[PDB]
């Protein structure tokens, strides 16, 4: 299947000629769609242990007029079409370049040597063969244009060729040809005409023209608002597609992704109900990891565009990673990863070719550079937004993440224009660091003040590694990717309901083979945890920016303490999730300008949603010491239950969880409940790796429960490693993965299979255990039942037992006992409070 836009000098039988008095050599070379010229494909582009060198071939044409250097090339589509974009490469090198250090040194190749400066180039199009109807594209120097073309007022100077040629786009007031195009800007040509003169001498060899335009104007595109809209009503699933670092230019099957996986397979293992919430991230991974330009560029595009082709194809919307570890083309980038290779000109077409291109994602750059990534992202960001498209930053924030961003001149005025299309999510790799509650805070803030479309969350089971092995044990001396396995599924849903509540709209997890599957089948976490507990986020809206402005008396600017939230929301354990509800995320402000200036920026935001302004205090406040800290929090949010379980109620529904993230404690949770009588409660009691949602009927008689407490034992397999699996950082000889990776692809492949097939195991999922509800003052029994509940893996299992209910006629007590491990649905009707006089007062201690 065809995208709408598609090269027309490579998809039509074209014509190419030159002028009088010159040669013409090669001619198929110009419109073969190969830029790179590469011969070592099938052997990683390496000869040996070296990588190709760069060997430049092209279309010649050589001026055979005495004096006269200057020389063009025509190419005659066979009709008029509306053209786009157009992609002029010619010989970059003076000479053969050599492969020479780069950033860092000793692993970074780059290519050196002397680079074409062209003059006279100009570019002409028409609907004559002649063009005397030609119109000027693009126009330098001074070269004789055709009879009845008039010279522009408007001259632009001589460019560097670059590795990735020039792009010219149809409005010659924008930057004279090279400024980028609203989509869909056009102009109907058959006949385009390239002028060249090569400094030095009589022939110009010109690699490619690409002419980028449609079959007809009914195929033109329109941007007609936003590609996907990310909001509370809207939220948003990544799931990354890593490559497993094997690709080969002009392989038949698609690009194989860690794991076994897929990009059509990842997409057809989402359930239907769930796609319009849903994309994947294509990430080059350690792809051609150092290559120098040629290799690097030529499989970054080959990598992205094949993933982009097969994902149209299906149906399924795209982001790219456009950059990580500092590895872009701007000044003082690194060579990390092929990202370093970038060229705008292509990132553009891919969202003009590709109408399922929608994002573009950042991360972990700043360890490796602060300016070249900001550089090279406010760039990304607008061009994201020209095609109504997102940008979406992952990070944690030790307190200069957002400072950074946002020092940046050309970053900060991209925010300014364009940061309604721009996301934060956190991002808790770094566990062992207390930064998960503040990064919240942050990110929650620069939206909630109006500087940013949003924010998220991506949990990462590498934070498991950095504290915890088997359950309720420290990290002992395991090898990490034993423990990157170890993490309880639920904790991940904790995680989620967290976000949620603070009015989140992404949600991300790593690593991707464990948390959403392997061999394009879907994992135990997966099926029983973050599916269910997404299927109701989308059909259950976040809060609004206008519903948590509403609830915010206080707004923090500066960067807050580590510590901060100890007291108040919860000691920061690293795994982003909270002791309390009472407070939200607490909104934190970092510095997008001077105190006064956010505060402006937050009470217009404020008055624009038709709520009142919160008030703005400095981090270094008196009231926010340790010690006044809790009196002016207390008095300013209201006890809403009383325990030591998390719990927060939003729009009438019950949200809790056991916030103990690897100490085996049991915790409770004591609700006031809705109805006539108001001495009514239910008291929780939970074991850790347990969410729950509880809504009452509201006229006092019934009670809806959906719990999940799911968690597979790693104990044996894993960390006793039962089936004797390699843990190393090493590679096996001819293998292209170390085997740390490859047994977890095989745990999940084999030991850890969701509806187990003949041969493989059931997951380790069977220990059940108990949660209790305790229900006063009541008349008499009420009725339970589980209306839908999680059904065993083929081992034939169960996941729950049957709710026991026990009715004390003395005290009115009722106490409701359930094993799980998974989710059940239960249904309490038949309730009838009484008035009673010992009921648990919800208030603060004296
Ligand atoms: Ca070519
Ligand atoms: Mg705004
Ligand atoms: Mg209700
Ligand atoms: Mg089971």
């Amino acid at each position: 299947k065809a995208p709408p836009l598609v090269n027309l000098a490579e998809e039509k039988d074209v014509k190419v000629t030159v002028g009088e008095n010159m040669d013409l050599k090669n001619a198929d070379l110009l419109t073969d769609g190969d830029k790179y010229y590469l011969q070592h494909d099938a052997t990683g582009n390496k000869e040996g242990n070296n990588w190709e060198n760069y060997q430049e071939q092209g279309t010649e044409v050589t001026s055979t007029a005495e004096g006269k250097n200057g020389v063009w090339v025509q190419v005659d589509l066979g009709a008029s079409y509306p053209l786009e974009v157009i992609n002029l490469k010619r010989q970059v090198y003076d000479g053969q370049a050599t492969i020479g250090n780069g950033n860092p040194s000793g692993q970074g190749k780059r290519l050196k040597g002397t680079k074409i400066s062209y003059k006279n180039t100009a570019i002409v199009i028409g609907n004559e063969e002649d063009l005397s109807d030609g119109q000027i594209v693009y126009y330098e120097g001074n070269p004789t244009l055709p009879d009845g073309v008039k010279q522009p007022e408007n001259v632009s100077k001589p460019y560097e060729e670059a590795m990735g040629g020039q792009w010219f786009y149809m409005d010659y007031a924008n930057k004279n040809g090279l400024g980028a195009t609203e989509l869909g800007t056009t102009k109907e040509a058959r006949y385009i005409r390239v002028y060249t003169e090569n400094p030095k001498g009589a022939a110009v060899k010109f690699m490619e023209l690409g002419i980028y335009g449609y079959e007809n104007e009914q195929d033109v595109q329109s941007q007609d608002g936003p590609r996907r809209v990310i909001d509370n009503e809207h939220p948003m699933m990544i799931a990354t597609a890593y490559s497993n670092d094997v690709y080969e230019i002009g392989q038949e099957e698609g690009p194989e992704l860690q794991g076994s996986n897929t990009v059509d397979g990842r997409w057809n293992a989402i359930p239907d109900d769930l796609k319009e919430n849903n994309v994947l991230l294509l990430h080059t991974n350690n792809l051609r990891q150092f290559a120098p330009d040629h290799i690097g560029q030529a499989y970054l595009q080959a990598f992205h565009e094949h993933g982009l082709q097969i994902a149209y194809e299906q149906g399924a919307p795209i982001m790219l990673l456009g950059l990580t570890a500092a590895a872009t083309p701007e000044n003082g980038g690194t060579q990390y990863n092929i990202t370093a290779d970038m060229d705008y000109g292509w990132l553009d077409l891919m969202y003009r070719m590709y109408p399922n291109m929608q994002g573009v994602f950042n991360t972990e750059n700043f360890w490796a550079g602060i300016h070249p990534p900001c550089e090279g992202s406010a760039k990304m960001l607008e061009i994201a937004d020209r095609f109504g498209g997102f940008f979406v930053w992952s990070d944690q924030d030790h307190g200069s993440t957002v400072t950074n961003i946002v020092s940046n001149a050309n970053m900060k005025k991209a925010l300014e224009k364009h940061g309604d299309a721009f996301y934060l999510i956190y991002k808790n790799t770094s566990s062992n660091q207390p930064d998960d509650l503040k990064t919240s805070s942050f990110f929650q803030g620069s939206w909630l003040a109006g500087y940013t479309g949003g924010w998220g969350m991506l949990s990462d089971t590498w934070a498991w590694d950095k504290q915890f092995s088997k359950l309720w044990q420290g990290a002992g001396s395991y090898n990490n990717w034993q423990r990157l396995c170890g993490e309880p599924e639920a904790l991940l849903g904790m995680q989620m309901m967290s976000t949620y509540l603070g009015g989140g709209v992404i949600y991300t997890f790593e690593f991707p083979e464990i948390v959403y599957g392997t061999s394009n089948t879907n994992s135990p976490a997966n099926t029983h945890v973050l599916t269910e507990l997404f299927r109701y986020i989308v059909n259950h809206p976040a809060p609004s920016k206008k519903e948590i402005m509403e609830e915010t008396k206080a707004v923090l600017y500066g960067n807050v303490s580590s510590d901060f939230y100890s007291g108040l929301s919860g000691k920061p354990t690293g795994f982003q999730i909270y002791e309390t509800g009472r407070y939200g995320i607490i909104p934190v402000i970092p510095t997008w300008g001077t105190r006064a200036e956010v505060t402006k920026k937050l009470i217009q935001e404020a008055d624009k949603l038709g709520v009142t302004p919160p008030n703005v205090l400095d981090v270094k406040d008196k009231n926010l010491s340790g010690q006044a800290k809790q009196k002016y929090f207390k008095d300013l949010y209201p006890i809403e239950y009383v325990g030591n379980a998390f719990a927060d109620k939003w729009e009438g529904t019950w949200y809790l969880y056991n916030n103990k993230v690897n100490t085996n404690e049991k915790q409770h949770a004591i609700l006031p409940l809705e109805g006539e009588e108001e001495s009514a409660r239910l008291k929780v009691e939970m074991e850790p790796h347990e969410f729950m949602i509880m809504n009452e009927s509201g006229d006092g008689t019934a009670m809806d429960i959906t719990l999940n407490n799911y968690r597979v034992n790693k104990d044996e397999i894993i960390f006793d490693n039962k089936f004797g699996l390699t843990w190393t950082g090493d590679f096996s000889p001819g293998q292209t993965t170390i085997n740390g990776k490859l047994s977890v692809y095989k745990y999940m492949d084999e030991y850890n299979v969701v509806n187990a097939p003949e041969g493989k195991l059931s997951p380790e999922d069977n220990e059940l255990r108990t949660t209790t509800f305790e229900l006063t003052k009541l008349a008499k029994e009420p009725k339970v039942q589980v209306v839908k509940g999680q059904q065993p893996d083929t081992d034939g299992q169960p996941q729950y037992t049957e709710p026991k209910v026990e009715f004390n006629e003395e005290t009115g007590k009722a106490v409701i006992t359930i094993q799980t491990n998974g989710w059940v649905d239960l249904s309490i009707t038949g309730l009838e409070f009484v008035y009673d006089e010992n009921a648990q007062k919800i208030e603060d201690e004296p």
